[PDB]
């Protein structure tokens, strides 16, 4: 039945809705400078970055940051904390997952660990445009060239992700599509280390099955948008990839950067 | 119209068979399926390889070892003469998929030059089964184990693929299927440096649309199965890069001689 894949279709976009206080909609709706009830306060360099603190929420440094955690360390010490924001509200998504919570607990534990980050750039795309992205919930907006002038070791973290998104946003996805999307990123079972392969991929078949039924109705005009969309899974993986040697290399230059635990406990080596 | 769509499949169809020596359908009477009428020639020690490089129907190196080249390196540049072989038959391929020759000059010749790893890892699936790879249009089988004994930078060089081999033909695809995913895989629109990505999307929309049918048809029970090969495309990729990586370090290891101008011309780095 059909009437049975649109019901779990607008379960996992209601846990959607109820766990990312920051959906697409908001995301797009604050990015289109028109819908003024609530404008973002740009970052485009250092003096804005001082002028940043003033009207939004930052625990971090406002004066000067050279001898004191310069703007790259500011900036990403404070990445970090969105970046675990981002684990636990999707750990959190992934508990409503229909037979989620039923895997064995090292199974749960496991695409957690590898679907965590594929989720966050995928999500991260409705906070971007080719300029910039939304930082401090839609409240700021960070330049992407401001970004990648950053010093060396922290200049191109960002970069790779921009591209990611113009091309991503192409697609011109909702979050009632996105909501099945991140549901079959996590569901996936040729994760590292699975325990019971086959109860993972019955999931998948059922969350693929709705993501598709939901891609036709929701876009009868865009031709093989399904496949367009699996297809995308490859990229964020790549990204994953270089991101973690960019990790690997900041830890030998910043002996002093510390990762959050639990962003280290997600990330491995090979 | 389902008209088409079954009469590219076909065409497709055709045009591997006439363009690939070794089918799936005859690879797998060959290996673990029995159709007992000329075994083939295993090799699973050194003198196994060693009394074969000999008995057997190949052109490069006579089997010798006593301090006058190393068996890993003799095996490895196998590999290359047979991979460009490959190349030479998907490029003859390629050609027969309806719109890729009236492409731009510069965009055939850059499809093809990143299709072709994706291609030739996936046909090797075919050769390949759990415990060795088919070499020698057939006539032999290089065991899994032994290549795994292979010298230290080349005993690693081809497991990722044995496992790549083994969760991809769980699938159970058959020829008539590879034909259309083969098409679509040189068909990518995301190749870099590609000039008019339009044309190449709109012939792929439309494979795409012809995989999909052909799987309906050909697999009516295996469910989702368009979604979980589109999904294989990752690993491939994942592969094709790890691949490169250990090739480099070979490129650390065996280099400066006069005598292979000529020959280690004909061999670039695809
Ligand atoms: O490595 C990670 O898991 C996060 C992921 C992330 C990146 C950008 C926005 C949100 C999360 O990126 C980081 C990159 C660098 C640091 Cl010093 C910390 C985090």
């Amino acid at each position: 039945e059909s009437a049975d894949l649109r019901a779990l279709a607008k379960h996992l976009y209601d846990s959607y809705i109820k766990s990312f206080p920051l959906t697409k909609a908001k995301a797009r709706a604050i990015l289109t400078g028109k819908t003024t009830d609530k404008s973002p306060f740009v970052i485009y360099d250092m003096n804005s970055l001082m002028m940043g603190e003033d009207k939004i929420k930052f625990k971090h440094i406002t004066p000067l940051q050279e001898q004191s955690k310069e703007v790259a360390i500011r900036i990403f010490q404070g990445c970090q904390f969105r970046s675990v924001e981002a684990v636990q509200e999707i750990t959190e998504y992934a508990k409503s997952i229909p037979g989620f919570v039923n895997l064995d607990l090292n199974d749960q534990v496991t695409l957690l660990k590898y679907g965590v980050h594929e989720i966050i750039y995928t999500m991260l795309a409705s906070l971007m445009n080719k300029d910039g992205v939304l930082i401090s919930e839609g409240q700021g907006f960070m330049t992407r060239e401001f970004l990648k002038s950053l010093r060396k070791p922290f200049g191109d973290f960002m970069e790779p992700k921009f591209e990611f998104a113009v091309k991503f946003n192409a697609l011109e996805l909702d979050d009632s599509d996105l909501a099945i999307f991140i549901a079959v990123i996590i569901l996936s079972g040729d994760r590292p280390g699975l325990l019971n392969v086959k109860p993972i991929e019955d999931i998948q078949d059922n969350l693929l099955q709705a993501l598709e039924l939901q891609l036709k109705l929701n876009h009868p005009e865009s031709s093989q948008l399904f496949a367009k969309l699996l297809q995308k899974m490859t990229d964020l993986r790549q990204i994953v990839t270089e991101h973690v040697q960019l990790l690997q290399v900041i830890k030998k230059t910043e002996t002093d950067m510390s990762l959050h635990p639990l962003l280290q406990e997600i990330y491995k080596d090979l």
